[PDB]
């Protein structure tokens, strides 16, 4: 299996680093801040410098067009994307959707969604127990994206259990064959439901954008409205869910910061940039493909290649952030690419922060006393090039506050 190179010897993608892939990065921006990967499916390059990787985002040499792979010669016959989406291209059709949903994420429209992300949230912790087995992550981190997703889409309570095992499988280590199942059955799944929202319209988003297909198929075309459901989907059931595990994580293992946060609750928005930063629930950017020869810390990455940017590398970097490895809730921070950087800049920001904040900051308000149920080392995590998120977490909520 794979390991850094250089005076310190951390596993990579394999053993140690699913528990704390921190070292290993650290030896990376150390000593191999441009490092090829030989792993299972083909090799991937890994950047983990943050002044690469920040600027990499703008680079437009590193290419979403996973026809950069293939020879000229084969390039002609092949669809831009495996599924419309647009994280998965370049201007202008990226720009194109971009704008077009963007209209839809503006920063009154996801305010409005607080009193409602309150409410599921002070209602989930209502619904725990005093001492009994939680497991956090399915009983809360979980569970609060998942409902404002369906909520803000108009995807049916019903069928949650369906989709959320199908997008599970496409962000951890699954075989290729595995995932390319589930974005089929992903893809069925919401052409039929749009099919039945044409008939019955709702208010919330698909059928909005629905509308904007119909009456404009060149803005918007059914297949990228399909892909764009399923992109907001997956974005709903993976992201945010990690900075809930990893920021309550955080603090449960960092006395001195809970502390803080308890005595100014206020701290919250600073403390969820703060988790963002420390333990980055997506830990590589999805990849980006080499349209010519790239060079980054005298390193060359010859054309045709597979790129990851190294989020929770970069934003533990010490030429970026001083004492990169310290748990300070109180930074007033600036910068970070835990969002990505440049014109894929997450779109959820705004609604992820808001959630962070809500979930995180009423769990610790509701139930002062919550606690680790097992051993720190006893934590499992899953396997994903994708994000860095606990597969369980055991803990006991002890008393509510009064
Ligand atoms: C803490 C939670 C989240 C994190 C850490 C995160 C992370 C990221 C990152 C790093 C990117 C850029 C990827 C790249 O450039 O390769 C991105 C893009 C994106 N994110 Fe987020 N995300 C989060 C939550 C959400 C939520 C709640 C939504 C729901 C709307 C969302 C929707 C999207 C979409 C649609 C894009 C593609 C944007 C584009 O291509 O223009 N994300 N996200
Ligand atoms: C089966 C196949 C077929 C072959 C593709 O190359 C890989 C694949 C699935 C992986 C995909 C396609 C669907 C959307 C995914 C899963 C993206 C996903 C929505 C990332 C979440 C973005 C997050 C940072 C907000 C990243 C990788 C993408
Ligand atoms: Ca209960
Ligand atoms: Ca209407
Ligand atoms: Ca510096």
């Amino acid at each position: 299996a794979l390991t850094t190179t250089g005076t310190e010897q951390h596993d990579l993608f394999s053993g140690t680093f699913w528990q704390n892939p921190h070292p290993a990065y650290a030896a990376l921006r150390a000593e191999d801040p441009v490092r090829k990967l030989a792993l299972p499916d083909g090799p991937v390059w890994l950047l983990t410098r943050y002044a690469d990787v920040r600027e990499a985002f703008v680079d437009p040499r590193l290419s979403k067009d996973w026809r950069h792979r293939l020879p000229e010669d084969q390039r002609a016959d092949m669809p831009a994307t495996p599924t419309p989406m647009m994280i998965l291209m370049d201007p202008p059709d990226h720009t194109r959707l971009r704008k077009l949903v963007g209209r839809s994420f503006t920063v009154r429209r996801m305010n409005e969604l607080e009193p409602r992300i309150t409410e599921i949230a002070d209602g989930l912790l209502a619904g725990l127990p005093t001492d009994g087995p939680v497991d956090l992550m399915r009983e809360y981190a979980f569970q609060i994206p998942v409902q404002v997703i369906c909520e803000l889409l108009g995807l049916p309570a019903e069928d949650r259990d369906d989709f959320s095992a199908w997008s599970s499988v496409l962000v951890d280590d699954s075989p290729a064959d595995d995932k390319n199942a589930a974005m089929g059955k992903l893809h069925g799944y919401l052409s039929d439901l749009l099919e039945r929202k044409r008939t019955e319209p709702d208010d919330a988003l698909l059928s909005s954008l629905l509308a904007v297909s119909d009456m404009d198929g060149d803005r918007l075309s059914q297949e990228e409205l399909v892909a764009m459901a399923m992109l907001l989907l997956i974005a709903g059931h993976e992201t945010t869910v990690n900075l809930i595990g990893n920021g309550v994580l955080a603090l449960l293992t960092h006395p001195d910061q809970r502390k803080l946060l308890a005595e100014d609750p206020s701290l919250i928005s600073s403390a969820v940039e703060e988790f963002l930063r420390f333990d980055s629930p997506v830990s590589q950017a999805p990849i980006r493909f080499t349209a010519e020869d790239v060079t980054y810390s005298g390193v060359t990455i010859p054309a045709g290649e597979m790129v990851m940017l190294g989020l929770a590398a970069a934003n533990r970097d010490a030429d970026w952030m001083p004492e990169p490895d310290r748990l300070d809730i109180t930074r007033d921070a600036s910068g970070g690419v835990f969002f990505g950087h440049g014109i894929h800049f997450c779109l959820g920001a705004q609604l992820a922060r808001l959630e962070g904040r809500v979930a995180i900051g009423r769990l610790f308000a509701d139930r002062p006393e919550l606690a680790l149920a097992v051993g720190l080392d006893e934590l499992v995590y899953r396997r994903s090039t994708l994000v860095r998120g606990l597969s369980r977490m055991p803990v006991t909520m002890g008393p509510r506050s009064a």
